[PDB]
Formats: C-alpha cells, structure tokens, sequence
C-alpha cells in the first residue's frame, strides 16, 4: 500500500456534515463509508441517508448513540436511500423507509479490522473509507484547529468518525461537526507510535461495508 492515501482526491468523500447536538455520529460514520464503496463500486458519487439509519437501526440508540456495525449491517440486508429523500432531522422520528420508495443502494454486508492493529487498518482505508471510533470528549480533540494531532487524549473511545485516508505519520479524518472544526472538518491523527490502542483510541473498533 502506499505511503499517502486521500479518498478526496478520488472523488470518494463528499461534503462535510454537522451532526448538531444529536449523539448520531455512529450513522454519519457508517453513511461516509457507504458514499465511498459506492463510488469505488459504480463510479458515481451519492450522498445517502444518515436520518434512515438513526430512525431505523433497531439495534442503535437514536440520539442516544448507535453502533457503526449494525447501521452497516442495515445497509446489507435492506438497503439506503438518497439523503435527499430522506434528509437529516437531527432528531429520531420513525422508520420511513416504506414510504419513500425503492431504496437507492444496498450493500453486500460488513467486516471488521482486526482491532489494536495499525498495520490492518492502513490496508482497509488503502482500500476504502473505513468506520472508526475514537475519544472525542477530552478539550484538546474538542478545540482542535489543525496539525496533526497527538493528544492529549485517553482510550475511552465515544465518538464515531470515517478514516478517509493517511500518511507517513498520520491518519486522516472526516469528522460530523461541520466545516468550521479543525482543517475543513478533518483531523489528522497522529499514527506509528506504537500504543496499540491508536492515538484517542483509534484502533479499538473500526468495519467497513463489503461490495460486489
């Protein structure tokens, strides 16, 4: 795999999202990885549905917090919308899936990266955007505004993010708190030193979704 890697670059990435005040960041995280293989798949770039999955993951939390795995999972047994369809809410209401329609893609299921391992995950995001979690809460991650970042953080990981590329001595971030947080919306996250846990925890849970 190479020494950088930049899914923007391939027009795999689109615009940075807000999640506002709604512990949603598990279905934003799961919905950039599924923008990404299906660009990679089919060559068009879509943005999908991050409400559908906050609304209709029964196995998440609404508000309240979710599992990137289950969303992805959703994904791969039914299907997506369009976020135009189906657009965010920033809040849980019902399941709508039924009223808007045919979905407008559907995945082939979703694998996990062998956690604590640095080394698998530059080979899954060399691949395609990866699901990852993180420790969000510290002040430091909060008021980041840009370089790469090494802390001061713990590995009491709360915060779901999309791995969208990396470097010799960092991997890059799309994180949902808008454009005005950090360098356009990304963290570049310091990697290599060799805490298995990651930097803020990084390697403790990251799947992405599998396509033919």
């Amino acid at each position: 795999i190479p020494e950088y890697v930049d899914w923007r670059q391939k027009g795999a990435v689109t615009p940075v999202k807000n999640q506002g005040s709604c512990g949603s960041c598990w279905a934003f995280s799961a919905v950039v990885t599924i923008e990404g293989i299906i660009k990679i798949r089919t060559g068009n770039l879509n943005e999908y549905s991050e409400q559908e999955l906050l609304d209709c993951d029964r196995r998440s939390y609404g508000c309240n917090g979710g599992y990137p795995w289950s969303a992805l999972q959703l994904v791969a047994q039914y299907g997506i919308h369009y976020r135009n369809t189906y657009p965010y809410e920033g809040v849980q209401r019902y399941c709508r899936s039924r009223e808007k329609g045919p979905y407008a893609a559907k995945t082939d299921g979703v694998r996990q990266v062998q956690p604590y391992n640095e080394g698998a995950l530059l080979y899954s995001i060399a691949n395609q955007p990866v699901s990852v979690v993180l420790e969000a809460a510290g002040k430091d991650f909060q008021l980041y505004r840009g370089g790469i970042f090494v802390g001061p953080c713990g590995n009491k990981v709360d915060h779901a993010v999309a791995a969208v590329g990396y470097g010799p001595n960092y991997i890059l971030i799309k994180n949902s708190w808008g454009t005005g947080w950090g360098e356009n919306g990304y963290i570049r996250i310091k990697r290599g030193t060799g805490n298995s846990y990651g930097v803020c925890g990084l390697y403790t849970s990251s799947f992405y979704p599998v396509k033919n």
